[PDB]
């Protein structure tokens, strides 16, 4: 829930969207 998009595909590219 840190990055909004998804739990599944939660990688570095996902983490970049907040930080």
């Amino acid at each position: 829930d840190d990055e909004a998009s998804t739990t599944v595909s939660k990688t570095e590219t996902s983490q970049v969207a907040p930080a």
